[PDB]
């Protein structure tokens, strides 16, 4: 009957973002997914800083928290088993010893810098009590470029869900996602590759089973989101939590049980394209987060993505004890550090060794 | 088989919003809902001022745009037709001849204090060019609840959807009816009445069909998100265009016409529980916001809603000529812009009579 | 930058189900919408009249049904108060007294005929046990164009949402209301007025809160799938339940109650152009279904369209009763049916009188 | 701030499908992803025998229908090849020539019995004219049960999409999404492994752009709809089209081109855990067919899903004339078919050679 001329970009097909910086994007999807090798999340807020100065007593100031930087970047050889570094703003315009800016720094090294973009955590105001959203996306396209100008070419945001009663309600469950997906959006579009999080928390008393079965609620809402957005995948990257018991529980899995939930609650959820998946450590501990990593490369289950990490605690702990926010302690701080490091560059092959941590 | 204690706000079904500011938004909302009154519509930006004082060739000065917006809200016995007053941030602070602050004097007089919460217009950044969505929702509820404490009672928002080729993409038909739902939540949630404004752009070349077509299309995604969101439907309004054929269209509309496709649209999409409608005038001449309106009011159609305007242009245009600048056009501006509310305040009665309005009006498109 | 020349049809914005049928189904509303009229629901299932044939010592025959609807068909004066009237299949096909079939004698006599075009409740197999689903998709079109042939001008279609534990599951909400549109489209495309009834069942023990809170969750869902299918809202009607306590809560709610709620929900749901609302007995008494419309029809919410009913328990119980199945109770079936269909037309009303009910 | 004790499958993130054949489901797709081997659709209607014997003149009665068939189905050591067979309603019933019916024929030969459930084409009536849906979900249960006493462990139904004026309806898209996830719940409810098929016709002027775009917007919806409904991943397969310019197009495809377009589209749509993909020749020459599938089977880009065949007349068309369905044609013909069923298994294996295989292949489009 009755036709009619329209613009290709109004047909609902023809969705997929468009950006001149999708060559860029899928070379730095590549680095952050070399073998052996994961991220460094060192995107801790002035007030996560607080909490990590702790077991070494050591007070929380602008210098302190470059120092606490510097302990972990300016570590030689790191780059062995970090492809790439999470900064935090304030990171961003500091500088090395060597008088680069972080960035350069580790532009230099062949690792890529990358940002937090999100603006933190708020009340959801929608659904239950305790449910949180995360703000961030107005002006976001303008903060992205400045970042992108400094050398930046990946970021990161985060949203939470806390599972109370075994469920989460449906107004975080699609809030969430729409927020993810547009975030993913506008990053792409100012030259960044996103790293989308969507953090189903391990607070807790719920088991294996109740995380496994929100973890694919919540991730398949993601997807859902990400399609009606047009993201471009193979420009992408997801940072989801382990399927694990809940931190309040008082079980414990085996590493054999984690790779297989968490690996097929991904393969159900995710499509087959997207490049990679690094895992929060999110409450586990040092060793639980490179013995679960290596048995999830070792699953016989379908996982056509980079399997790798992305820990902040994890990689942390030990090095900022044996550090003690002391100089006298960075040979010491930067052996634990590049250790941990090791370990979990092992676990991304599989062929990590628990004898080596005794 | 397996049974297990949820809160019931973790159930789909409980979803609907809970303030203790309920009772008073449906105060507001009657307030606002009150028989031949409508909004008047003074929330132009700082730059938006400087199209507005060109014709007069006045200086876009803050002190100017204070009279800018006294010019009418000190205008005696205008809150005979005027209920609320959707008021600009920088008028929020400025004070009155009486050293009262704007939010103040105008509650004094009976008359609602509205402040425009949207935070401007941007490029989608997904669908079709030329479509925008509107910012505004980060540090909305600070900013929202410190409003409230100046006095005022009810907010706008505005997200605008462009017809091209006779249609628009659904990126924009779902991401701006999301910011509209969203919007409304944390409205209602600082104390304040949302008034949804999904504006359905006259710019373009078509005819009031395609019009209706896509103000159908977009007016119930927007509910839908509503509904997704939980908005307390008795408290808050709607602010759409009015279905009619595109500026460049080379048609024009008879308010017979205008009033049977405009309510008809409302009607198809809107639950029977939203409590008001209150047109803009969206390029439309003076007289044709009243005409139309007027029209619309005697429409045989469903529409229990309250019909009613929030008019920017068609309410200051000539009042505005009039004004000039000086303080002199003072009593002229006042004037013209107390018979354009009258117009309009018969109008919402629909009892409006064309012979008593000026024989000639001009589109104040652009 | 690059257009395409496509079918009108195809853009999202243009979905309206266009047929031929539109003025007569539109017609047929207006006919179905007359003040102090409502329909008569007599479209029992075979199963049904055995329920209904039980307390009065009647067999269930093929002839026995025929004589069970020209009880009410064929007591003149019903006309006054009953608008149109649902037919189950068979009576479709069966003859008045005077040799018409009851769609003639229905339509010589001023009632529009109506036909029950779904084919009964079925396990949902998803969400909760419980749950059903409703059948009869398949073949419809034929189906409702032979009716449209014998002289049938609009169907009714039933689902049911069952109340447990205060709520309902998704899986339900979506899919009955998925079912409920599509087949609104396919009895406009055949010229038969949709009546939709997603019946929310009183069964349970349930407060007349939960009631709303339910009702309205799947009302709402009802109307978005109409507007996904594109259904011509001036050609249908909504036969929805009233909200009220549930019937095991042991807790009985004032008329006024009922009207505040049901009307509440309505429009909170329900678009302004909906032509009408006739609202099912669904296990209220006789009396509760009259005093319950009357208090509706008095309410001083918004309430754009008609409000009537479309009883059959409320309309049919003392009838049968008095009639006993026996031709020599005829007289005394009829009085009893005049006297319920007068009083549910002054509720209509909303000029009924408790009084008159004793 | 209350709470409520609830049902576990009554909140949404609990919607998974719980049946007792879930492992046997899962045995079922086990068998149905061998290396090496694909399925046979054998489940043309009586209406598509009619254009099959067209050529080689023979009579479409049910006799004839059942040599055509077991033709194919007693074609000794296909089981190499086939590791299922989807099957007609009658056929389902039929004997083989030893006097047990087809489906106890083919277990006792470590084949698979599958069965095609759905009930046709119908006028989508919505949406486009030219769109259609499938009917089929009334009364399903019962009949899929039916078949699996009869020995059935899977089953296959098809939804058709067609490119017009480069795209499709969202009425389309959205109503045969939905029709497939439910006839998915369905069929593992009654013990049958699904083969959900969405066809995205080649007919058309569209190039393979067009296809891709098309094809990618087509799926992930379905699979949108089977996440909705709770499927079982672990226990379905899918049998998509290949991505490939129109039928009418002027335009041919490289193997190589369409092996990254078809698979790219996959990746960005299906979920990781989805067994396997078993193409339908869609009108491509038997030549073709195995040519894309051997490319596809050797692409560089993700693809953890077992990746083979499911075609119907890229398998018999050159078998079938051979056979000329006559008797003495049964050697002929069942060569014809076991060449075809081994290019196929090792086109699924990547190690199809052009050589061993014809110089000259119609195409098998109508
Ligand atoms: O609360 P803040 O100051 O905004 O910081 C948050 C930041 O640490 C996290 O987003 C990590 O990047 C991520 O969750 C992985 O960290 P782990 O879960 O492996 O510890
Ligand atoms: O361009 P800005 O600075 O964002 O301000 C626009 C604002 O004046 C209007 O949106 C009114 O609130 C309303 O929509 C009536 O406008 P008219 O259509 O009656 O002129
Ligand atoms: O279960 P069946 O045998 O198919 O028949 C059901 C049928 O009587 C009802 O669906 C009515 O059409 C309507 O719902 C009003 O019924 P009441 O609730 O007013 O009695
Ligand atoms: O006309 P009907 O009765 O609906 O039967 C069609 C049926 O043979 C096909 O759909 C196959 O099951 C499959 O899709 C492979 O088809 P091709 O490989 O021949 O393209």
């Amino acid at each position: 009957m009755s036709r009619v001329t329209v613009l290709q970009s109004q047909l609902p097909a023809y969705n997929r973002l468009k950006t001149p910086y999708e060559s860029e994007l899928i070379a730095t999807v590549k680095k952050l997914t070399t073998p052996g090798k994961g991220l460094l999340a060192a995107d801790e807020s002035i007030g996560s800083c607080t909490k990590r100065f702790q077991p070494i007593g050591l007070s929380n100031t602008e210098e302190h928290r470059r120092q606490y930087r510097a302990l972990m970047l300016e570590a030689e050889g790191f780059e062995q088993y970090i492809s790439g570094v999470i900064l935090h703003d304030e990171t961003v315009g500091q500088k090395a010893s060597n008088g680069q800016t972080f960035p350069e720094y580790l532009t230099a090294r062949g690792v890529v810098p990358g940002i937090k973009t999100d603006m933190g955590l708020c009340p959801l105001l929608e659904g239950a009590e305790g449910e949180q959203m995360t703000e961030g996306l107005d002006g976001y396209v303008k903060r992205a470029s400045a970042y992108y100008k400094k050398g930046c070419r990946f970021c990161k945001w985060r949203n939470v869900y806390k599972i109370q009663n075994g469920t989460v309600s449906e107004s975080a469950v699609r809030f969430n996602a729409e927020t993810l997906a547009r975030y993913a959006i506008l990053s792409q579009m100012s030259g960044l590759v996103p790293i989308v999080e969507p953090e189903v928390m391990i607070d807790g008393k719920h088991d294996i089973d109740t995380c496994q079965r929100v973890s694919e609620h919540v991730w398949r809402e993601v997807v859902a989101a990400l399609q009606r957005h047009g993201v471009i995948w193979e420009g992408c990257l997801l940072k989801p939590n382990m399927v694990v018991p809940g931190a309040e529980s008082g079980k414990t899995a085996a590493p054999e049980q984690v790779a297989h939930y968490t690996v097929m609650t991904l393969a159900r959820t995710m499509p087959a394209m997207l490049p990679g998946v690094m895992f929060l450590s999110g409450g586990l501990s040092e060793v639980q987060a490179s013995e679960y990593l290596n048995a999830i490369n070792n699953s016989p289950l379908p996982r056509p993505y980079f399997l790798s990490f992305s820990y902040a605690r994890a990689l942390q702990s030990s090095a900022l004890k044996a550090w003690g926010g002391k100089e006298s302690g960075l040979a010491a701080g930067r052996r634990a550090f590049l250790h941990r490091a090791r370990m979990n560059s092992m676990a991304q092959l599989g062929k990590y060794k628990r004898s080596d941590d005794d």
